[PDB]
């Protein structure tokens, strides 16, 4: 009874350092990112419910502990990013930060009628304790300071995150970009939803937001959308330079715009 899509998304990925105190601890098709400090760590996204043990194992393999995670951040409320959150919270006793809209999904373990994939995803374990992250909201664990950027469209509650990571004197701007791809259950119309009427305005404004972010190192919620595995392969002999590309967020938005244009053409004809 295996789901080939979930199986592919959740496939093992050996964890690795991206830049400075920023590490990848996710899976082949779903990102999770660890940002460390001696005062504890920040963890971004939780994958599917069955991703949580893999993320935890990956944190350990790097030489860190889930017990030292003091803040967990969410991108959006779909099961493939929020499903593992309840377990990660239990194992770390960390608070989870999410947008007001995503937090509604997390609290019930299922999305509402305004989600493009409402009625088309399984329920997942509800997240017990949360903090709301609004646009421009700043969060910290010791010296690592994260800023939330509202980037809805793929869901009404989409959030992207920025912070800086340093490898001594050189600092780079890190970006965890939420999904901004216009995909849905069949029959949903981004151009004509009565439950999510702001979908197009959201996507356009998110495109604007993401494309002008300071952006040295990009990790997308679905890693292949930022070519992470090509970049990782390059890093074997290339080093951290392989992950650095100041044009990455602009290219990410350009690709999403292209997808949206095609999608709107399909909805109209
Ligand atoms: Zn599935
Ligand atoms: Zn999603
Ligand atoms: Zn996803
Ligand atoms: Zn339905």
């Amino acid at each position: 009874p295996g789901c080939e899509v979930c199986a592919t998304w959740n496939a093992d990925q050996a964890p690795f350092r991206l830049f400075g105190n920023t590490y990848y601890v996710g899976m082949k098709g779903l990102s999770s990112v660890l940002v460390t400090s001696p005062q504890g760590h920040v963890l971004i996204d939780g994958g599917l419910p069955e991703s949580a043990p893999k993320i935890i194992a990956n944190i350990g393999a790097l030489g860190f502990r889930i017990e030292d995670v003091k803040l967990i951040l969410n991108s959006h409320g779909h099961i493939d990013h929020a499903g593992g959150l309840a377990e990660l919270q239990r194992r770390s006793n960390a608070l989870v930060a999410a947008s007001p809209s995503a937090a509604l999904d997390l609290a019930s373990g299922e999305v509402g009628p305004d989600d493009p994939q409402y009625h088309a995803l399984p329920k997942y374990p509800p997240v017990k304790d949360m903090r709301l992250a609004r646009d421009g909201g700043q969060f910290n664990v010791g010296p690592v300071y994260l800023t939330a950027h509202a980037t809805p469209g793929h869901t009404p509650g989409g959030l992207s995150w920025t912070w800086q990571s340093c490898d001594g004197p050189r600092c780079l701007n890190m970006v965890y970009a939420d999904s901004i791809n216009a995909v849905s259950r069949p029959g949903f119309k981004f151009s004509a939803s009565s439950e999510y009427p702001n979908a197009l305005a959201d996507l356009r404004h998110s495109f604007e937001t993401l494309e002008k972010l300071p952006c040295d190192v990009l990790i997308s919620a679905h890693p292949e959308a930022s070519q992470l595995w090509q970049r990782l392969e390059a890093s074997a002999t290339g080093g951290s330079d392989a992950f650095v590309d100041p044009q990455a967020c602009r290219a990410y938005v350009a690709a999403a715009r292209t997808l949206l244009d095609s999608r709107l053409d399909q909805e109209k004809q």
